[PDB]
């Protein structure tokens, strides 16, 4: 059948915006993952997910009798697709079970991993998400094999279908770079917000850059894809190093022997994909990758082992069975054991990836450091393999159970404890009058809350207003924050909340942090008492403040809005349409089309704009929260058109006068356009509408307020 | 950027079951729009669109200075998508202000009518919804212009976004027939469930078959596509002459001055499209299908002028101004009004399709008849506009205000008003012991109720258990139906009641379909027992049994279920895969992808097989309510694959000794298969699922008992 998207294939998609409905939820709207969880016996779970390790399936036999090195495998994919730039990807949601991920190439045989693990997922039920059983499973067989994990967090709630992601623009499956839909331009430049080399892959290609097998170019590859998935020089090299210590590549035969990815495979290979013609089609003739290669003599065992191997041989470029690139030790004896065949010995072997951590100078002085002092090695890869697998859980008050790492990461982006009484109502109302009594305008109390609140990504539960580091590096600086401006708001608000925990006794006080928002929601009560209606917005106060040096700076900047439909900011010119960026960004906040809708027309008549630019301000009464931006737009006395200077910014002028009146931005006039926003603009540009757009405005007000109270 | 659908455009589409969610919704979840509907002052709203009638604006200007026939059009066009297969399409959602049908050519300049209403939309607002406000205004432009309409009735619910209907595979808007997705076969033969002869029309082609100008042949289509909308010869002369009693065609240069539909203008044009480039582009220039067509002397008045013409003249065939065929009046004088100069006069002319009421022997007799007593067109066709406008708004309990027509008619499916007390919960404990007492089995009794109950779709809320139709023909002879184990079920059932009723005083009495409800919910009650659980199935009584002479048999045809899904039921081979089919199903019964997986895993399991089939019946304790089906589904000790005799059934072999232990079809293995529903099985085959499986199933099959109970 035709559909829209064939007719309009550039129309706005706002589906993404109604995933995750109640409709498509197996569990009632009742159910809390976070209780079932807690009542795990999770050692209970780590026993026999320790069994399974050591119990081989016939219709997918165990290399070296142990599981361990596909399951590791297994839970770094899970983490694997994780992008900083947007936080989308991650083992948060498990999404590896969905399409398109459950039949990426790179994916291959992990359904046979998964499938292995549903007699225990059976077992314990809603108790265990598939999430946390992917991750947990790749700890213990770490552990199995030898090696002191860092620790583990459950949490991660389950979904029940696949996350909208922009995986890329290639319709074939790994197109070399290139392409009419090449992900690369200029000097090998990765295009935002991917973080993989080729379509379908997790991190590069194992042979070297579009199959070249030189280790110095992929080394580029290696470290421009892991700093795009918030991983340095030491925990890459500690991760690649730590990995390639376990197990081995399936490459028996030639890769025309493997039939159709699970989401194409037919109905009777119920869920499961890779059917190989290649002998048996598994254990000793599995094809994955297309490469054969065992990197160390106990692939079963943690050691060191695989830098051992690597420094202690030079290194011969040979071909797979598959045809794939690949390296041999150089008149090495054969030390590598089978997988099958206890007669049978192997040389060392290499992917060009691996030489990459000696051949590229900056990861050699690391590899150098590990295999010298193997105890470094370990504890950098403990580290690592939990901030790979943690890294989209959001703030640590979500992390669940008995293994939580008591040590504070930086890149967890830590908050305080509060150790003292927090504000009441009768306090709320006291600050938010002294707020107003400040001179501080509405336009300033929105805009600065607004700006605190707006980093939250639900992608990886990244930003918000917990922590106050709108007052820090690099966020004070933030051009789309108006550093200037916003100085002079917190230097306000510092003096009042000084005033106020000044005199209070039982030591109670108020974090900057809490006072940002409560501002805010003054803001927003003074504006509706503009616009005469007596409305208290809800406020729950417990955040704290965190310190510059609890703040990684580096870190923070993928979190800098460079587009923000809802202040009508764009930091320059991209590819894509602002109104496209505007639902991106409702999808970071987790706002369905409804509430941006609601959100946006009242940050615009609030004067939240950057710049206090009137671009779609669409009110004669600013800083009043009425529904004249939708009464406005709405009008069909009003023509418009795109400006002679920027075919991006148009002009409504009078229809009859040709008087101007407006002008607006592709974010303000996409509301008057697509059908769909369209009439979610008439219901609140209704005659009938005022109570109902101050009710839905400040309940999704203070939904973005809290983003980030997982403490709530 | 590539989808999940580019990958696999054959994987099947659950998002069709999640549509509709709270989170699209504007309204709040509590917003009941029969109660906002209710207090409408209805005599206010009818006052303004009379005013708006020849309330001419510049941007649109109204023909003749009554914008009537344009918003007859809309309303007709509104109504016309509808599909008797299926019940989709059709007014009852207000779905031509969304894509597609806002952009179809057959209806453009339609998005100029709906503008116009946007000022009366936005003084009513909620209280009055487009779905209902696009019917109103075409009943309000017929009063206008002398006509005195049957009645109207308001409820239709808006809707917030595309409706999942499958308009066709062409790829071309208006591809004629013959293509590489024709919808026609042999002998022009209209692929179901489409009612239209080209994508984008409504009905059929104005200029004839394929733009061949034979009224002869184009009547053939005219009857076909009518006869798909639910229309009769009668219904179908008095609706287009009835409709072409009014206004005019616009095609007043050639079709290439027309710019780009809505879905596809720019965001200037603000939702509006065919953006003309001809002269003024409007008004006198207007360009709408290309013809150019004013069919009487008074196109802003009821007359009886249509057919005077018709029949009064003889036809030559010529061109419009944009090379469109159509017909002008041999040697007539020039008696047609011009829409905007008072100086020009025109001669009668008429499209193919017109001369079609004329020039096919059966419509002839009609049109002669309707020419010669113009009170009886006026009647058929005030009926047929009624009938056209409320097709789909389900049982006559959904219809509000104080227009809706007494009369009960026969296309309503009515149902005989209850005169009489209930039973309560002790007469229902008595009747269902009574009917577990008889020997009826758990098979039998879900079944029953099951075949009952399962006909309702909520496209156009036609069917449902309410009316015990499953008694009358030609329910009781469905094959799906399983005619004679009915009717042995029904004769043991109608004893029970004739014993009930017997014994009764006060006037009680408990009705068939009540009944059979009933007696199906003690089969559940029984099964839960049979399993070890102790379970009530809720009940609501006040279903009443129609007549034979309440239930016209043949518009019951397109009831009939040629697949099921829940019942293992295939009637043939079709060319949509039967799991594609089961999902369409799950929709028209508006269930959820949680809600599909749950009901069909219990009817497995309870016998509701047509023939009783083993395929599906993953238990060795049939007519148990458990979770079997999930737990020995999802069973990797079972290797599957498709038979020799028949690809679309498989057997489940023991994977290590090659035993046969099941067969199943696609519908049951796509449970197991696609990653979605595999899912979803997964919660209900979990160790702790039993009793969740068991509420789930209660919840759902209580859901389907009462999908028409709208006196509810
Ligand atoms: C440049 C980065 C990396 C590349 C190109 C890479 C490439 C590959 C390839 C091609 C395979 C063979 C797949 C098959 O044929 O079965 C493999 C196996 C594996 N990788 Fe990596 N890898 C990378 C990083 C990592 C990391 C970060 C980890 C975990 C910390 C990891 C752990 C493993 C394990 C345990 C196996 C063995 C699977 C088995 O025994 O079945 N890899 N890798
Ligand atoms: C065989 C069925 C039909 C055909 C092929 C057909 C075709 C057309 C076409 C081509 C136009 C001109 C559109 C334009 O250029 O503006 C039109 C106009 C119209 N049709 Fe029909 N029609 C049919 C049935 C109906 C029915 C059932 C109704 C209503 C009961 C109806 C009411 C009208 C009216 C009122 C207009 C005039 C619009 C105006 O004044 O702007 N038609 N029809
Ligand atoms: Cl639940
Ligand atoms: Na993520
Ligand atoms: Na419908």
């Amino acid at each position: 059948g035709t559909s829209n998207r064939d007719w309009w294939p550039n129309q706005l998609d706002l589906s993404i915006l109604h995933r995750h409905s109640s409709l498509s939820d197996p569990m009632g709207k009742d159910f809390n993952y976070a209780q079932a969880f807690e009542k795990l016996d999770l050692a209970a779970v780590k026993r026999d997910l320790h069994a399974l390790m050591t119990t081989s399936q016939d219709w997918w036999p165990a290399d070296f009798g142990h599981y361990g090195g596909l399951f590791i495998r297994m839970a770094w994919h899970s983490a694997g697709t994780y992008r900083t730039a947007d936080g989308r990807g991650g083992a948060g949601e498990g999404q590896q079970r969905f399409a398109p991920l459950n039949s990426w190439p790179d994916n291959a045989n992990l359904d046979k991993a998964r499938r292995l693990l549903w007699p225990i997922k059976q077992k314990y039920g809603r108790a265990i998400s598939w999430a946390d059983l992917l991750i947990l499973t790749g700890n213990v067989a770490l552990e199995s094999m030898g090696f002191k994990t860092f620790g583990f967090a459950g949490g991660r709630a389950d979904t029940w279908e696949p996350e909208d992601v922009y995986w890329g623009s290639e319709k074939i499956w790994l197109e070399l770079s290139g392409g009419p839909n090449s992900r690369y331009s200029g000097d090998r430049q990765l295009e935002n917000p991917l973080a993989a080399v080729q379509m379908g892959l997790i991190y590069v290609n194992p042979e070297g850059p579009d199959g070249n097998p030189d280790p110095v170019a992929a080394a580029r590859d290696i470290r421009d894809t892991f700093a795009r998935m918030a991983m340095n020089d030491e925990e890459t090299v500690a991760l690649i190093a730590g990995g390639h210590t376990f197990g081995k590549t399936h490459g028996a035969g030639p890769a025309s022997n493997v039939g159709a990815e699970p989401e194409a495979a037919g109905i009777e290979a119920q869920g499961l994909g890779w059917k190989s013609a290649y002998r048996t089609g598994k254990g000793a003739d599995a094809i994955t990758s297309g490469l054969e290669v065992t990197w160390t003599t106990t692939p079963t065992q943690w050691s060191h082992n695989f830098f051992e191997n690597l420094f202690g041989y030079e290194w011969e470029l040979t071909k797979s069975p598959a045809g794939a690139h690949q390296w041999v030790a150089k008149g090495a004896d054969a030390v590598i054991p089978d997988a099958f065949d206890p007669s049978k010995k192997h040389r060392p072997t290499m992917l060009t990836t691996d030489l990459s951590l000696r051949f590229d100078p900056a990861y050699e002085k690391i590899s150098r450091r590990f295999h010298e002092n193997p105890e470094q090695f370990a504890d950098a890869f403990a580290r690592a393999w939990f901030k790979l697998t943690h890294r989209d859980m959001g703030p640590r008050a979500r992390y669940l159970g008995p293994e939580v790492p008591a040590e504070v990461l930086l890149w967890q982006d830590p908050i305080p404890a509060v150790d003292h009484p927090l504000i009441d109502a009768a306090d709320a109302a006291e600050l938010k009058a002294k707020v107003l009594a400040s001179g501080l305008t509405v336009s300033q109390l929105v805009s600065t809350a607004w700006a605190a609140a707006s980093t939250f990504r639900g992608s990886d539960k990244r930003g918000g207003a917990n922590g106050a580091r709108i007052r820090l590096a690099p966020q004070k600086d933030w051009e789309a924050n108006q550093p200037e401006q916003l100085a002079a708001v917190l230097e306000t608000l510092e003096a009042i909340r000084t005033a106020f925990n000044g005199a209070q006794r039982g030591g109670k006080q108020v974090s900057l942090a809490d006072l940002i928002v409560l501002a805010g929601c003054a803001g927003v009560e003074q504006a509706a008492k503009n616009a005469g209606h007596a409305v208290t917005v809800p406020f729950a106060p417990g955040r704290a403040d965190a310190s510059q040096e609890q703040t990684d700076v580096e870190s923070m900047a993928v979190l800098e809005p460079v587009a923000d439909g809802f202040r009508n900011y764009l930091k320059g010119k991209y590819r894509v349409p602002a109104e496209v960026l505007l639902v991106d960004k409702a999808q970071l906040l987790t706002l369905s089309a409804p509430e941006m809708t609601v959100l946006l027309g009242g940050l615009r008549v609030l004067g939240a704009n950057v710049g206090q630019s009137r671009h779609g301000v669409f009110t004669a009464r600013e800083q009043a929260l009425t529904n004249d931006f939708f009464v406005n737009l709405l009008d069909m006395g009003t023509e418009w058109k795109p400006t002679a200077a920027d075919a991006d910014v148009f002009e409504g002028r009078d229809r009859a006068t040709g008087e101007l009146k407006w002008t607006g931005t592709r974010v303000d006039l996409v509301f008057g356009s697509h059908s769909q926003l369209r009439a979610l603009a008439e219901v609140y540009g209704s005659a009938d509408a005022q109570e109902k757009f101050v009710r839905d405005f400040v309940a999704v007000w203070n939904k973005v307020m809290n983003l980030d109270r997982f403490d709530l």
